[PDB]
């Protein structure tokens, strides 16, 4: 599952939207975007998947590595730490479009 990375280049990542080319499975190349808020949350700084309703609590975000989201999100005190989670964790490629796994 995910490993979207593995047929997906030209990554990109600003705010909450992961657009990457890919590969398609039936034409040539597709250039499709997930955004990231409808499968990550932010719960006291800390950036988990099965989740939505991060981006509210975070800011600064981008692609990191390769296949890896970096991002500041709030504590509960009101603190901006720093996030990360990998996207291949469950970002896969389908169709040369990049869905959640």
């Amino acid at each position: 599952l995910g490993k979207f990375s593995q047929t997906c280049y030209n990554s990109a990542i600003q705010g909450s939207v992961l657009t990457s080319t890919c590969e398609r499975t039936n034409g040539g190349y597709n250039t499709s975007s997930i955004d990231l808020n409808s499968v990550i949350a932010a719960v006291d700084g800390s950036l988990k998947w099965q989740g939505s309703n991060f981006i509210e609590a975070c800011r600064n975000t981008q692609l990191a590595g390769s296949s890896e989201l970096a991002a500041e999100c709030k504590t509960a005190a009101g603190q901006f730490v720093s996030t990360k989670i990998n996207l291949d964790d469950h970002i896969a490629n389908i169709d040369g479009t990049l869905k959640y796994e």
